[PDB]
């Protein structure tokens, strides 16, 4: 029989209406420029898939930001690429301004506009009730703009987010692991951060949409105006979704996978037990209460849902009572 089908209820069929060269990115020929106008500084990190290096642009003397991949997941590089390209400009998208291939790794190499970010330990401990609405707005403009650009991020969390709390300017980055949404395609459930991953993910359901994003923005929510980092700390893929469940409930998520008749993992058997669904007010304390309003946890409520369908979409989260507060 399977599991039931699932679209996106908003930018459904946005990239069948496109040329086939805005998401058929393996066709994609990429534009090199010369690797020599930029001088690498020092080295920043390095994750699965990339070295990061602030660096200087020299033909202008701005600051940049170069990301070095590595020789793997070929099929991503196109991806990443094309997909920034394809939301250059758009609100509050971090900017790419170059594509070289670097002399000693012989791989691309990506150059992006610098921002002045902030440890988002250190930041979020400071953000005031404003500020995480304003900033919550912020990142609402990326995530709606990219959904009607069909495309999906995949990958939200505060790592991700990009603030000049100075300037109060935000960019959402890392969109190596970013998706076109197709309707009806099968997806990779091995995406997001472990406390960010949606249900969906996490009982291996393959066919998800631009509402992913949105569960990864009310884990976001919810560890901010709570000031619990992270708000579900699973110890792992499994552990993650009985931390859920305690939240949650049980009876709703059995709900869920009966919807999309989903089958659990029998894993899940002996340590997903039984649990309420917790009323979000278990969660404030002296300590967030500053943080917390009617409207704070009406609005963490219609992100958190296990059905990826009921969630509030990026447009409907940016209508919400919530953001009445923020200066438009
Ligand atoms: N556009 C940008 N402007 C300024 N700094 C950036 C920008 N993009 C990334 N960085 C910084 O570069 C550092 C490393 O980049 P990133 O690609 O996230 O590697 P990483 O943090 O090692 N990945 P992981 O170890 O898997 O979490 C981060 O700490 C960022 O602060």
């Amino acid at each position: 029989s399977g599991p039931v089908p699932s679209r996106a209820r908003v930018y459904t069929d946005v990239n069948t209406h496109r040329p086939r060269e805005y998401w058929d990115y393996e066709s994609h020929v990429v534009e090199w420029g010369n690797q020599d106008d930029y001088q690498l500084v020092r080295k920043l990190g390095r994750g699965k898939y990339s070295e990061v290096f602030e660096a200087i642009n020299i033909t202008n003397n701005e600051k940049v930001v170069v990301k070095i991949l590595k020789p793997v997941k070929k099929k991503k590089i196109k991806r990443e690429i094309k997909i920034l390209e394809n939301l250059r400009g758009g609100p509050n998208i971090i900017t790419l301004a170059d594509i070289v291939k670097d002399p000693v790794s012989r791989t691309p190499a990506l150059v992006f506009e610098h921002v002045n970010n902030t440890d988002f330990k250190q930041l979020y401990q400071t953000l005031t009730d404003y500020d995480i609405r304003f900033y919550m707005y912020e990142i609402l403009k990326a995530l709606d703009y990219c959904h009607s650009m069909g495309i999906m991020h995949r990958d939200v969390k505060p790592h991700n987010v990009m603030i000049d709390h100075e300037h109060r300017k935000l960019r959402l980055i890392d969109w190596g692991l970013a998706e076109f949404y197709h309707p009806g395609q099968e997806y990779n459930v091995r995406v997001a951060s472990r406390y960010f991953k949606g249900p969906e993910l996490l009982v291996d359901y393959q066919m998800y949409d631009y509402s992913l994003d949105m569960w990864s923005l009310g884990c976001m929510l919810a560890s901010m105006i709570f000031r619990k980092e992270p708000f579900f700390h699973g110890h792992d893929n499994y552990d993650q979704l009985v931390r859920i469940a305690k939240v949650l409930g049980t009876e709703d998520l059995y709900d869920y996978i009966d919807k999309y008749n989903i089958e659990l993992d029998p894993r899940f058997n002996d340590i997903l037990g039984r649990h309420s669904r917790k009323r979000w007010e278990r969660f404030v304390h002296s300590e967030n209460q500053h943080l917390v309003s009617p409207e704070a946890l009406d609005f963490l409520d219609k992100l958190l849902r296990y059905d990826h369908q009921s969630r509030l979409t990026a447009r409907e989260a940016m209508e919400h009572p919530y953001f009445y507060t923020v200066v438009k």
